[PDB]
């Protein structure tokens, strides 16, 4: 069946340490009553001005420009395109700040955590046929998809002519580290695999150096931020509910139609699609708490996922074999 | 002038790093205006409570108490001990108060950086021993001196009659995490290498996570408090010179003495003194800016000491060598 009880706890043993980050910032926040909510936002910029980009960095620079699966990259693409259409259609009918929602729609919907609770669970139902697959999802959504997603930050956050908002996000981008980041990581990328060129070994120890934490400080950053809350179920249980619908009902449902639109045949079809109903992930709700952007919907969405990541996964493997 | 060429760059390599965070952490705090002090403090309480008690942890932990030099810890506790009675000495007829005067004399004197910039250098310099002597030296240091730093700390804050101060310093330290860390990694160390009690790795994951980038959120700090200040040499002129003269001229020299009172022979002799001429850590640091204690003196020895680090070692090892 796969299951069999020696994966379920490799599953386990990636997911518990971000459960113990998030308790310990929750303990700090809240019971030991160390950091202050000023204090408290200087750690999350910390997380968002240097752990993050230096990631992103990172993972740009480790993978290979010219080997990714052209098909892969397009579903992708056409999955964030069809929930972008969907989230705006629905945004329409039903419901003042309707840009705020679709950048929430999108954190919670099509950026699953691929990067640490993806891998040793789709490494395992898979092998090794799901590791090289994963990474190039990886490095195309920290690089093209957190780029959007910070212009889309700064458009909505310039909003409160139409050229001079514009002008003044993309002004406030080009300075966001995140960009130079993801830009020089390609490069670097594109130098490395075409003309062979290593890094110098200082300068990775440095960026090894500043951002190995990054994961850990950024669960103790969402584990800080559930101590000001009232309840852990901050937006509510009908909004929780929609956020989990929003990221593995609906994602997982767009990534099917996309990848049968693009017509996935390998592997590469079962691992598109299982990838999508995984964790949501830390960074969208840095980017949340930095710019202050529903923090609390995508903070909830997180924990709760993070928990029923198993099961759903699971059934999503059992559907696929189906 | 012998020195293999290549010792040159590795030290230059494991220096940079360090650096390169500071610079960062300077940066952001004075030419960026990322942190606020509010937020500067805030990181830094984060570095002190939660990266280095994990890191001590770790380090504790990873070491044999059964296999430990006798010689060696008489040798560190000579020291400490000589240069306790000296620094009271020379404040007794020279010269804030005068605890406070020797917590930063040995904060300065006696607490060398000895886990990153004493392990690539001596173990480049003499060979493989000098590792686990050095190791050895970094459980003495974590496990005993930090402590007793920490409890003289809790002290001098209480003071600014004696069995109540005592008794309220002895309070403030069984909750400190340094000592909590520490007694649990001892008690590690002895079950794992007495009973074979491997630590599960669902929670070494977890250490490692919030303990990774513990060395480079300390520099970070170290660079927003210098930062803080106006001018890079802050102490001034006759407190730059002797900050200097007490870690590079009388912390070796009385390490010197107490190798030939407790008569320690082949490379021990050299391993033990020419580790006690390297320039100051961060952890001593941190605390002292935790507790608002001299920091600026400490900050500019840190600061000025690991450029002279191989000059100074160089010619200690061209000195003790004959
Ligand atoms: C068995 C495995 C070990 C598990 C830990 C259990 C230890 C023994 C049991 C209890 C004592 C432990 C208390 C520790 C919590 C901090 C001190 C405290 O106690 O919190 C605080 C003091 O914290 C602090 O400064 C800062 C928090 C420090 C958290 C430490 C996190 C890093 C831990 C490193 C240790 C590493 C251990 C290795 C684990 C792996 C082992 C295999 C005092 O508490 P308070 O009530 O007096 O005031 C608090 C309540 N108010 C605010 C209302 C007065
Ligand atoms: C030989 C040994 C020594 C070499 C050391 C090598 C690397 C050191 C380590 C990391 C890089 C240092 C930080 C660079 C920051 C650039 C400025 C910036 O990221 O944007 C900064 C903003 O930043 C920040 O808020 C965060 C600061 C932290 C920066 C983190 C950057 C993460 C990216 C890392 C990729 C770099 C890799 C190294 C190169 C490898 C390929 C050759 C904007 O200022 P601006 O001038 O860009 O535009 C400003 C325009 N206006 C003047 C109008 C304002
Ligand atoms: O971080 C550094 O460079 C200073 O070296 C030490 C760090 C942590 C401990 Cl517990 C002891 C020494």
């Amino acid at each position: 069946m796969g299951i069999s009880w020696l994966d379920i706890y490799h599953v386990v043993s990636a997911t518990v340490p971000l459960y113990v980050s998030m308790t310990l910032g929750f303990l700090s926040a809240r019971h030991l009553k160390l950091f202050s909510p000023e204090q408290c936002a200087g750690i999350n910029k910390f997380v968002a001005k240097f752990s993050i980009p230096l990631l992103s960095f990172q993972i740009i620079s480790e993978n290979n420009p010219f080997k990714m699966s052209p098909k892969l990259i397009l579903s992708d693409i056409l999955q964030k395109f069809l929930v972008v259409v969907v989230l705006a259609m629905v945004l329409r009918f039903w419901h003042g700040g309707k840009l705020g929602w679709v950048i929430t729609g999108l954190s919670i919907s099509v950026l699953p955590n691929t990067l640490i609770l993806g891998m040793p669970i789709l490494s395992a139902i898979y092998g090794d046929e799901a590791a090289s697959i994963l990474e190039q999802i990886v490095v195309l959504q920290s690089l093209i998809w957190y780029t959007i997603l910070l212009f889309l930050f700064e458009l909505n956050a310039a909003r409160a002519g139409t050229m001079k908002i514009l002008l003044k996000a993309w002004r406030k981008l080009i300075i966001n580290p995140n960009t130079y980041a993801t830009l020089i990581g390609i490069i670097w990328a594109t130098l490395h695999f075409r003309l062979g060129w290593n890094l110098p070994e200082m300068i990775d120890k440095s960026i090894h150096l500043l951002s190995d934490g990054g994961l850990g400080m950024a669960m103790f950053s969402l584990g800080l931020f559930m101590a000001s809350q009232s309840s852990i179920i901050a937006c509510g249980t009908k909004m929780a509910i929609i956020t989990m619908l929003l990221k593995f009902v609906l994602g997982p449902a767009l990534m099917i139609a996309s990848a049968y639109c693009i017509r996935l045949k390998s592997t590469l079809f079962k691992v598109a699609i299982l990838q999508a109903a995984l964790p949501q992930g830390v960074v969208p709700f840095v980017f949340a708490k930095e710019y202050n952007l529903h923090p609390e919907i995508i903070s909830t969405g997180v924990i709760f996922g993070m928990l029923i990541a198993l099961p759903t996964t699971l059934a999503y493997y059992f559907l696929l074999d189906l």
